[PDB]
């Protein structure tokens, strides 16, 4: 029990010793940081956890936020590894701290992880977010939190104090405040807190960078396969009101804001979850019903606006994407697409999938996309058509928003390091044609290959330690390099970025510059006319 | 004799010309039409009535009244295209070159239609000298003057006083004269290969698309032009707008009968002096009086016609030069000039797009800028310079020829395609301009064989291959004889480069670029 009993503001905690081949770590799981956002507190901001008295057992993970369970491929590891692995509940606002045993002599750098899941899903408890290996290897203190999702975390009737929007992000913020007030007791350094996250976790990290009351709560950021300025990452006041009303309709509520929210509040959570997807405007991929909302408080303006107008001198940021960001999403409703075969689509299906992958744009905009993503010597090649829709969805949802994010952060004074991740896990359950899909760098960052119970290769263990080292070097100093092949900063002029895989770092220039010119310069002029 | 030949119009006398390969008999200045003068200005041409006696044909005749280029006075690069004989409306003469002695058997015939944007040109230019091609390949060559400018293409559609397209009818009539007479010069009326460059190529295409030109030739060769090019033709409404503007510029009052009457009484120089100023904007690669879509010579727009398959499926050989656009840019694009590297600024690139692609929406300019920027390096002057040269040359020459070649191949025609990449040793234009529009002609015409000129040993060898390619196409429809030049097909799109090195096969003529101009851009324009 040495170093397993720790006192925090809320009270005494009991942790548990976790083991790794490189030695032990002290974990404190299921630490409450808010009063449960239950009953009358549904859709409300979170309130700090009142002091429990005595000793709170922190040896197990806690309930996961009520959320949709993916059923596309029941039993498949490639999807189920993202599904909840604990009982579902609204009583879900708990966080986790892993620290080395013994705790370092000197206050150690803190990494704070924010999971993705399109703001509709996720949990800090997934096998793939296990913090033991980063902590043991790099002697970092690591935190993660559950945050509400779906309607529970992002349904908004903007203007109301009863459903103001963005409460899932406020969940994250309150966790960050808990860290400032408490990680020292775990050996963590509150003056060196690096947020990192993936997809929606990465968009969440973007928003903390831009939300004024979050900015004194961390120092450096990392955004993996996501940006706050992506077309799926946020929604206007009006569109969030329309979707809220539509869920209220779908769960049986009659057709002011007070009585509407009261009705939402008396329905059971399963019922909210049952209807979530049908509030969207068209069948589509890469869109999610309840996402942050531009409320004029947490986000004083659109992310595009706030990034353009922001000063970022002496902020260090690290961002990137995987080689094949679009592929995963295509099996969720693009015709001709499956995990179970090479998904060699026809041309008609390609033409169709453009309207799913990029929903709610003019037929003229579709015409423009089709033009850009067609090899005009070989427009009928099924393979080329499959890969091109992948690029369309990849570029539009992940790569181009990250490229703009990066150009703008450098321009407005940030040191930026940027990567593309190009190693396909030896153990990957998805077929060859999906390439290095979205989400599949995370297990290398978290050092899962070091798990003896799993079956990665010698080289994959070496590669994970490189990545953990880059990420932890960034966290310590804002620079992922040490004396002894350099990762150079991304500037707006040269646009350097690096490929990460088994081979050494290779420096390249320009994250799909031609294609992102299309999404970022031209297409907004077309729609706007 | 050898030089006294009888034709339907009467007897001619020609002149023996000498080459290093031996002699040729050339008959220059043969009238094929009544002078299109006075009440005949703007009118269809009428066949030349039999003259009596012997018409001396040893001498090139007058050139159609036309604008004289004054951009760079005395520069061989511009002056070689300028008129080299006295100007006149009495300019409807054609020229025949045949071997000395004549061929034992009926020879293939090649008929040349000069370019010049339909505003300029003449058969008498040094560079269209037929003597080397005739000698070297035992081919009979014809070229005609045809009316340019307002004289050949001003139209008040509907009227019989100025119906449109008379420059083209001049060409048709010449082709008819070839049917009726090249036998007398040793040529074979059943093997007439039509070829031309720029506007001349567009012209050739218009004849392939025009029912009334139907049994007048058997194969065709379009160099650096296509009838479906956006400079090549104009609508009735636009032609009418422009003929009215010309009338106003020459002082006529603002009933087609009276307007043309007034246009007829002004002198030709007065028409030429106001010619550029009828164009809707300041631009490059636009010409004022061009073919009009009349429902007669052109039943419809050339686009509609090829897209519909309305054409003679003749064998064709078509191609372009490596830097089609560069020449035109010095004619009004800011920052351009033959006297430096023309390292334009980016603001100069953006204005340049409006000049090079005139009269399109703001949004369409945006789409062009998008496609023709390297976005890694949008500030490099060299790249911006070369990129505007691609914009201009793709829109006006290359993509129209590609669409022309796709549509011809899809409807069963044998199509050969080339990109010509040899920059002449003697080229007066700066490097930067690369291998510009027009600078393949000297090679096709075998000019390097002229001992008084300064071409390389390799250049003469090159020239012989090209005349060989062209002339094998003339005889057979196929330029090869026992490395292949393969047919261009709509699936594979194979074409060859032509320079010093042997043929290298390649695929798709700027396919990505031309998809922008041929598929995307029209859908955008018609949503505004």
């Amino acid at each position: 029990d040495a170093e397993l009993l720790v006192t925090t503001r809320g009270g005494r905690l009991r942790g548990i010793r976790l083991t790794t081949p490189g030695g032990p770590v002290s974990a404190f799981l299921g630490i409450p940081f808010a009063e449960p956002p239950v009953g009358p507190r549904r859709f409300r901001p979170p309130e700090p956890k009142q002091p429990w008295s005595g000793v709170w057992d922190a040896t197990t993970f806690q309930n996961v936020c009520y959320q949709y369970v993916d059923t596309l491929y029941p039993g498949f590891e490639g999807t189920e590894m993202w599904n909840p692995n604990r009982n579902l509940s609204e009583d879900c606002l708990y966080l986790n701290v892993w620290t080395p045993y013994p705790r370092p002599k000197n206050p150690a750098p803190v990494m704070v992880w924010i999971y993705g899941g399109g703001f509709y899903s996720g949990s800090s408890s997934l096998d793939v977010y296990d913090g033991r290996f980063l902590v043991r290897t790099e002697r970092v203190v690591l935190v993660s939190m559950n945050y509400r999702v779906g309607a529970f975390g992002f349904l908004a009737l903007p203007g109301s104090r009863e459903a103001p929007g963005n409460v899932g992000l406020l969940d994250q913020r309150l966790a960050l405040q808990w860290v400032q007030e408490n990680i020292a007791a775990f050996g963590g350094d509150p003056t060196s807190v690096t947020l990192f996250g993936e997809s929606a976790g990465a968009a969440s990290v973007g928003m903390h960078l831009l939300s004024p009351p979050s900015r004194g709560l961390f120092h450096r950021a990392i955004l993996q396969s996501g940006a706050p300025n992506a077309p799926w990452a946020y929604v206007s006041r009006e569109e969030a009101r329309r979707r809220a009303l539509q869920l209220a309709k779908l769960v049986g509520c009659p057709p002011n804001d007070t009585e509407l929210v009261a009705c939402l509040r008396n329905r059971p959570p399963q019922e909210l979850v049952n209807h979530e997807w049908h509030v969207l405007p068209q069948e589509s991929v890469f869109r999610f019903s309840f996402v942050p909302v531009v409320d004029g408080d947490f986000l004083p303006d659109t992310p595009e606006a706030l990034i353009n107008n922001g000063d970022f001198k002496g902020l260090d940021v690290l961002v990137g994407v995987n080689k094949d960001e679009g592929s995963y999403f295509l099996v969720y409703g693009a015709p001709g697409f499956s995990k179970d075969n090479e998904s060699l689509i026809s041309r008609e299906e390609f033409l169709e999938g453009v309207r799913v992958g990029v929903p709610q744009v003019s037929d003229l905009a579709a015409e423009a996309i089709v033009l850009h993503y067609t090899d005009w010597l070989h427009p009928e090649d099924p393979a080329k058509n499959r890969d091109a829709l992948s690029d369309v969805v990849g570029d539009h949802n992940v790569i181009c928003p990250v490229a703009q994010f990066a150009q703008r952060y450098a321009a407005n004074g940030a040191r930026v390091y940027a990567y593309v991740f190009e190693h396909r896990s030896s153990t990957l359950p998805w077929p060859e044609w999906m390439g290095v899909p979205h989400g599949y760098e995370i297990e290398f960052i978290f050092g899962i290959p070091l798990d003896p119970s799993r079956n990665y290769t010698k080289e994959e263990k070496i590669f994970a330690r490189r990545l953990m080292r880059y990420w932890a070097n960034f966290a310590r100093t804002g620079d992922p390099n040490e004396p002894r092949p350099q990762w150079p900063p991304y500037t707006a002029d040269e646009q350097k970025y690096v490929s990460l895989d088994l081979r050494p770092l290779e420096v390249r220039r320009g994250l799909r510059a031609q294609a992102c010119a299309f999404w970022n310069r031209f297409l907004p002029k077309l729609l706007s006319a």
